[PDB]
């Protein structure tokens, strides 16, 4: 039988400030359920150690979204309210398998569009330089579709083992940060400024793949928001 991820202690504080959505923007499971031992193939503990997501099907999605701790409704920020906006987490991306092209860990989002995603790649082209197995961020800095839309940067070559990650928005300003190396350092996001619905996101959401029966597999280790105001 699956184990719940609620099952040890490691994931409470997250689960406590989340709902999970399953398999499109539907909700799956409230934070009270996810508390209360909520489990299915696309969400369960591995290995006694990770919370794995696991998702098949172009742009279908199983992810964690920021709530109100304790209970609360769907969180909302800005990205100039003045507050640093935290997320952290160490995840373990295996070989995926084929068919699976671009799996989504992380993200910034709104109601319309997300500020920020951190994804998988299995193979790109950035800036007249061709990648193969790695992780990338893809910023939005307009909602249209050409490419001056976007700023794209190679994180890092994927590792066998956990990778640690921080996200930071202050002012304005992201700040992403790899196994303790900053390598995107206040990309400007002003022109969000305003919008005060966005909001953290962590699982897989899957991006372009070959196959719609592939399914994309992501461990996490750890994930959290951390409040700066410890409310």
């Amino acid at each position: 039988f699956l184990t719940a991820v609620s099952s040890i202690d490691t994931f409470l504080p997250v689960l406590n400030e989340a709902k999970l959505q399953w398999p499109t923007s539907a909700l799956a499971a409230s934070s009270e359920e996810l508390l209360g031992g909520y489990v299915g193939s696309q969400f369960y503990l591995q290995d006694g150690k990770y919370m794995q997501f696991q998702i098949a099907g172009s742009s279908n999605r199983c992810e964690l979204r920021q709530m109100i701790p304790d209970g609360g409704s769907e969180i909302g920020w800005a990205v100039d309210d003045g507050t640093t906006h935290t997320a952290t987490s160490s995840i373990v991306v295996p070989e995926q398998v084929d068919g699976v092209e671009e799996v989504t860990i992380m993200q910034i989002h709104s109601g319309e569009a997300p500020q920020l995603r951190i994804s998988w790649i299995r193979s790109k082209s950035l800036d007249g330089v061709a990648y193969e197995d790695f992780i990338m961020s893809t910023v939005r800095i307009g909602t249209g579709d050409s490419s001056d839309n976007f700023v794209k940067t190679h994180l890092a070559d994927r590792t066998a083992g956990a990778m640690s990650f921080q996200i930071d928005v202050k002012d304005s300003k992201l700040t992403i940060t790899v196994n303790g190396n900053v390598v995107v350092n206040g990309q400007d996001l002003s022109f969000w400024d305003g919008t005060d619905s966005c909001y953290f996101k962590a699982g897989a959401y899957n991006n372009n793949p070959t196959s719609e029966s592939a399914t994309a597999r992501i461990k996490f280790a750890a994930l959290a928001w951390v409040d700066h105001h410890h409310h």
